């Protein structure tokens, strides 16, 4: 039933000594690191130190390694005093797991001196000169592969474009090789997006090639060469970002689609049934007011075609006020999102 | 005239023996209980515990049951002190009521043993495996009904659309009479919205049907019909948070309607005196200017037309700015409200 | 050199007597009031009250009367702990004034029977039966007048009109004199705002009669009848609060104003610049794409007429983006504004 | 060995004479100064003061300058606490410093009687009457030169306007050479950006005369007259509040104009292929849904040329949502930065 007196500069706390025998690592554990501050006559371990934090301190040991910071103390002089009582990285660790830093992680480099520098080479374009060369020949690429895929598409055209695009698919599956064979874990590679991305990036070419030296097909791959845009998110910051923040999001995505789809069907509903009994009105269906509704909703504007009746403009005003509320309701929370993800890198 | 000292680990505390006896049934109440810490050598209670979290336990006696939780201590922390101190359920429940939870209601089942099961079949889709069953072919059911009405009013078929849509009544029809006999309490049935909406949903085939075998009105009828979307309000969260905030916010919207009236008329006056005096100008009356100045304040746009004088061009350089400012105030406390009723869930 | 030690429940402060004296008319001020508490034995003043609340009190008396509330202790209890302690009515309302509300006028009535009665009937309509049926007569009357002035200005009609607007300017000017000679106080009258728009919204129709039974003048003339709208501002709340929010945020649309007005200069000069080497297109000057700045910035639209070149294009592309970050920037401490006036009636 | 102790009216603190002796140029570090507070019986300092300020006081001599102020202490109570501790000017500026306020330059004043009272009288308009009188000519003759640009290049007019223009170059090139002779530094003025702008706008009348008295050059140089806008920056603090944001927002810009390039090369391809096998749709490549993309996606509108298929129709409804979400993200960085450096004035 011993007791202890712990004198933080004048705020004095008492507890038990089973409290402070309950983690003999620290240092008010063991009987021996403590005995550096002990007083013999006023019986109290004088700690000229700093006060709140000590009460939180405190109550760590009571709480079974609970820990937090009080509202009113600040995080490096918490931390300070986290190492001077000597709590443990075990406690530091929880600290910083309570506060929320993403500080956890390290990734591997491989265990070879030739493998180590060309991975550090070709992944790691912050290290070296030949990194930097290799990253600004990369976006060169795939911005030039970009302008290839439009003007491909211009009517003047429709070979230099067959060369262009052929050299920039050797680039591309040249450095997908040497990325693949220099990595330290190839149970890694296949989950990475941008790897993903980059082998759809070079695979309709080669069916392509295939199939013609061996409708929506053809469509599906000429709509999948434009997955070449992606390929800058491994050089763009903003984004990675961009993707994060869009797969947090995707319940009120859902959310926005849906409500502008029950708002799309309730105004051509309304728009139809105010503009039937009037011969010059261009609402023939109500499938056929369902993209004046979406524009008007969205605020982008159908064009100088207005409704032409007088219930049919009362309809039309208030489909341009829902617009705005029902789409001002989900969106704050994605700009939380990113804002979050956003300022993280800080 | 008796005090006593109540030792929270050296934070010494004193009343008096009228304010720990006001609550006898706690921890500090009764004279048997609160003896298992009493030190007789020091005449106090060593409670080897939580500070903050002590002071507000003792102003909860002293302010006759009021309750509050410090600024400085969380929930969980002050919760398992409420706990320890035994303060009583009551004031738990106090606690939670000032916290603002709306942990209080558990709603009844059916007593007997066929109606527990039909009733937990039919309104509970997370019991079992025909539950998310009736769910699925619930959904499709109301689907398939828009897409009906619809095709319905398409010009190139104006039967299968009878007996498309005598089914799905039949559907609708059979599981609101296995709902209703099914209930607990019948009382309740005739204030829930959703029975009401699944009422309004079957009404107007039964009412055409008896007077089409036995202008307004069939206009009545016919937009009457369009309240189906609404059915899948049962099955969707996302829309019962919007009309619960729609619900909340209704002195907000009837403001937006205000303000975008009053600036109608005003802005519609101003352009008809701007463009009086010019015989090629669109505006005959000042109720023709209604239209482009509604088009004009949401920034929908009014088409290639537009105002044809200088003193026009300065009032439409207005009204384009004053219907940003317009909209913009009264929608922050709607998407406050949104995002209250929308985080509540967690 | 004499001391006194206070006790807020085991809390024990300490300062000098010429403290405690430099306020005699409060509870620990005059030496018979705080002698209740005396305890004769301990030689202090035991107050079995609230700790932080304390602190905060005898800060009150070191100040010399500068007030604050601790951030960690609520407004009743507070008020409350002020109140037991009587610090006096001029530090409660000192108090009041550093919180921040607006607790402090109560308007007159007048000093007679019966000008206090129809002062009453046609100021406070919350008063009476009559009051109501008055402020509802007041605002159909207003109503009337709006659609008399419209409907005017029809081209199908241009005397019935002349005899509606009549008995509207009848009333108009009946309840302002009856408003006017049972007022209390006549030096107020000519400062409200409201009773100078009863005053413009008679004028015109009074020099109209005057000067027809006796262009810009009377253009003037028919634009500032149309100041009948704000007589709804009287019956409004909304209204108040949105002339409250207009006249705070003068500077904001001041500087709303000049950056549109320098992004239109701006852009105009560059999309001319940009295409003037080119006969097909529109514009002819710099002030001709004024009014296509205006509606790009603003994203109201200007029709299918487009830029025709390349480098119109891109300039077409940053005054789309540049009128979003234009505006988007003064607009939230407007509606700051709005949400401080909106909320500071609960 | 020895301690000291300081008791704040009650509340008792204790520290070693070292962590006192640490700082001797302050209250309590020289051994006479704090000899006016020391009681010779109880053996402590009585200060009778505040309580949390002295537990932050005490953590300076600690921390060994580190400074805060706690969370629960206002502004004006803890700068005279540090100002009745005497901690000294460089504590003081410390505690500036670590709130954030920007009150650290005072810019010079010209060493002679003469300079100083031109450099006042044409830097500072402040001051006199003269002054005052020296900035409103100078914003009269900025106003009429933008007016003689536009009527330059009106076509009715394409001499009165060479005259106009001299007197304005003549006026803007006195009022430089008197603000250049008349600075006190000479190595500041070519770091100001006023200055620059002031020497760009009068250069191109220059050497048009130059090579006039003697393709991409001319559009450049008439180009580059339109930036005497940004002559009223010297007269304007919301246009300096506007230059410092973009300043500080230089890569959420960046953001901007890269998410907008991103989904303008995908909603593009995606329209262009889903309208292919059309002979009546207006997209004949997909550098040709370039402008449609871009006006959809900042809510312009395109006019009356629409999508004609049904996927087309998917697609832009799409593309109308996705840049209601793309522009929303990097914006409220930028109008965050706005109400800071705003807010900052006061
Ligand atoms: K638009
Ligand atoms: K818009
Ligand atoms: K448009």
């Amino acid at each position: 039933g011993e007791r202890v007196v712990i004198n933080i500069s004048g705020l004095r706390f008492e507890t038990q000594l089973k409290t402070l025998c309950q983690f003999p690592e620290t240092l008010l554990g063991d009987p021996k690191r403590r005995m550096r501050y002990f007083d013999p006559l006023r019986n109290e371990y004088f700690f000229d130190r700093n006060r709140p934090s000590f009460d939180a301190i405190l109550y760590y040991y009571q709480s079974g390694g609970r820990i937090r910071r009080p509202v009113n103390v600040p995080i490096d002089i918490f931390s300070e005093e986290i190492r001077f009582y000597q709590l443990g990285e075990e406690a530091m660790e929880k600290f910083r797991e309570d506060e929320g830093f993403l500080r956890e992680e390290e990734r591997p480099l491989p265990r070879r001196d030739f493998q180590r520098q060309v991975w550090l080479l070709f992944e790691y374009p912050e290290s070296s000169g030949p990194a930097r060369g290799i990253a600004i020949v990369s976006v060169l690429v795939i911005l030039i592969s970009i302008v290839i895929f439009c003007l491909e598409t211009l009517p003047e055209f429709r070979d230099p474009f067959f060369v262009v695009e052929t050299l920039c698919i050797i680039w591309f599956s040249f450095e997908l090789l040497v990325r693949f064979f220099a990595c330290p874990s190839k149970a890694t590679f296949s989950r990475n997006i941008m790897n993903l991305i980059d082998i759809v990036a070079i695979i309709p070419y080669f069916i392509t090639l295939g199939t013609e030296l061996a409708l929506a097909i053809l469509r599906v791959i000429r709509l999948v060469r434009v997955f070449r845009i992606f390929k800058l998110s491994r050089h763009s910051k903003g984004l990675q970002i961009l993707g994060q923040t869009l797969k947090a999001s995707m319940r009120e995505l859902g959310l926005l689609i849906f409500f502008l789809f029950i708002g799309v069907i309730l105004f051509s509903s309304a728009v139809y049934f105010a503009e039937a009994d009037d011969p010059t009105s261009g609402f023939s269906s109500i499938p056929d007011a369902f993209w004046w509704a979406v524009v008007t909703m969205t605020t982008v504007g159908y064009g100088d075609m207005h409704p032409v009746t007088i219930g049919g403009k009362i309809v039309g005003s208030l489909c341009a006020i829902a617009g705005v509320l029902t789409i001002a309701l989900p969106v704050p929370v994605i700009v939380s999102n990113f804002n979050y993800f956003y300022h993280r890198e800080t």
